[PDB]
């Protein structure tokens, strides 16, 4: 169902694959941080210990608030596939 | 689900990748960093030790404080490959 | 995840190598200058081993004291390599 | 859609890619220079390191104050086609 | 989107390109200018250091001031390249 | 971005290496003048190693206090190169 | 009932394994742990023995304190594991 490569049914499964990818992705990115978390303490503010290892979870913070714009350009990619099909359709169907 | 080498599943799997990987780093390091808090000393305000020990501390605060902005960038690094992607799809699916 | 030689997995752990490394020998040479300072006494201000082994300990304060900016030059390395994989992934990303 | 080279499908598909383009500079560039803003301190308004760092700063703002204009012209260039392309079908389609 | 060798798409990659790259020369050299600034001291006013070092930082703060005209110029030539752009599109697209 | 050798980009880059190299040089010259001063002494006005001495630290003096407008004419050439650049592009732009 | 190597049986077999290993472990540790804490007595705060002796408990207790993430991680794994046995099913599967 198809013209050269555009397949509705080959869609359908590749984004069943990115969803499901995408949830795995998730649900183990949020146990291991719930390990993290209760691994690393609180020292003290101000002691060896508090400047020798503040930087580090500011890094780990920044960085997974990087994490919501990858998403959304990821998510964008699919509309631009689908549209790009569409047109390749149409250009010569007729 | 792709063109040439832009696949949305392989980019999930990098980030996926990455993620745990920075995850696995913080912990080890901050780990790491509290056995070395413990290991030294405060000898004192003036003494031979003092003189002999001060600066390499003074490097370990240093190069901490430079980690924040390094993963800064290998964030950004990321929204500039999935940029690429969009527009390498873009330029030749029409 | 790269396009020659550029991959984020592999510069976080990098990244992780590197700190470790640090950090360890921050350990080391802070646990051995202990017990060079618990060796050497102070036998008086103008004796014959005053003569002897001042200038030793004057050495050893000074080449300490040149760790620092060696460590921060060492920390600004990285921020070089992670801007040149963003230019060369820029430059024929597109 | 068109007589030699003008065609209206092409030239959509044309505004498309610079928008997207337009768009995503922007957005790494505005990310970037937050970083750049968090990286750089001030460190006293008189000693060594200000007459050090306050020119480059200077010449940031600059030429992030000439990109405007820049912006401006190119959009301008868009209707100069367009308009070269109507003139072109005019003059012949007759 | 052109005539000869005038891109649209192109121009913007290159505005893309310059400005991340001017972005990363000023967060290196600012970074790099600090620890410049920490290591040198101030030895005194008239003895033998001073003699041997002040014209070196002067010679230092002469160049930082030289940057922000060359920068201003950088900025400036792109306008004169968009215009030649124009006016070729201008002269035989009619 | 250019052309024939005029590339904005690849002058970005020059004036990144320049100052990088000025201030290396710089912090190098300054750290080895203060051992320097550190290792002369003065051991009288009038015996026989001030008559042996003196002219080589006056040569000292002299030459370093020369260094300054070696590093302007070195800061001017750069403008005289980026307006070779503008007139070129101008010439045959049109 | 798989495809390659993905068994659902030997997956239920190998968490049996793994879970009976496991609690096995820790009846033998605790009941090994016992009888070390009959055995060892407490001297006295501030004699020859307890000099002699403290560290080593100590570092009894940071390793046993060492344990939990340990486990965590282990168990962490197994969903790693089923989760690439359904990606692999279902890349091939279609």
């Amino acid at each position: 169902f198809g013209t050269n490569g555009f397949d509705i049914p080959t869609i359908a499964i590749a984004l069943l694959i990115v969803g499901v990818i995408i949830g795995l992705s998730g649900l183990i990115l949020s146990i291991f941080a719930t390990a993290t978390a209760s691994a690393i303490s609180n020292p003290s503010p101000g002691t060896l210990a508090y400047n020798l290892t503040h930087p580090l979870i500011n890094g780990m913070v920044s960085f997974f608030s990087f994490f919501p714009t990858l998403y959304v350009l990821l998510g964008v990619t699919g509309i631009v596939l689908i549209a790009a099909g569409i047109i390749s359709i149409i250009m010569e169907k007729f």
